[PDB]
């Protein structure tokens, strides 16, 4: 739920 709403990670 990183950004975008992904696993760990910030894209």
């Amino acid at each position: 739920s990183c950004c975008p709403w992904i696993i760990w990670c910030c894209l």
